[PDB]
């Protein structure tokens, strides 16, 4: 037994896959959902240091599971949760603009930007890990 599934990374006992290949966030939200995970909800200040770190070096634009498609300007969660006034610092500078119509959010350079959700981009998925 492994706390992680091969190629995934643990951080405060959850998992997290940082995907090779890309799929616009609509995919992605199936891709997760498909290995029994989600597309990345951050509940925690912790945990957007430490998925930003990791996606700033990987140096690839990447979905989270947060968009403002059923409301313009309100971003959510895809557990329903809504986006927390503390985790707005975290947008980049001038974002979000929704530019173009841009509903999906997504780990850009050092911080967050929204984009087009028909883009495709790598992903996170995000599930517990296991305790053995
Ligand atoms: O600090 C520098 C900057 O470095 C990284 O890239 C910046 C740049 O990335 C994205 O554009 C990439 C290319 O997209 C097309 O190929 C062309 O436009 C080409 O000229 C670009 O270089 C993009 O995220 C961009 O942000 C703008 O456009 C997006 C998409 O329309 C929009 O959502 C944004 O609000 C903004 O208008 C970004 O500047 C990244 O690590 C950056 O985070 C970083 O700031
Ligand atoms: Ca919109
Ligand atoms: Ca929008
Ligand atoms: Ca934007």
């Amino acid at each position: 037994c492994h706390p992680c599934p091969w190629e995934w990374t643990f951080f405060q006992g959850n998992c997290y896959f940082m995907s090779n290949s890309q799929r616009n966030w609509h995919d992605s939200i199936t891709a997760c959902k498909e290995v029994g995970a989600q597309l990345v909800v951050i509940k925690s200040a912790e945990e957007q240091n430490f998925l930003q770190l990791q996606s700033s070096r990987s140096n690839r634009f990447t979905w989270m599971g947060l968009s403002d498609l059923n409301q313009e300007g309100t971003w959510q969660w895809v557990d329903g949760s809504p986006l927390l006034p503390s985790f707005k610092q975290y947008w980049n500078r001038g974002e979000p603009n929704n530019v173009g119509e841009e509903d999906c959010a997504e780990f850009s350079g050092n911080g967050w930007n929204d984009d087009k959700c028909n883009l495709a981009k790598f992903w996170i998925c995000k599930k517990s890990a296991a305790s053995c």
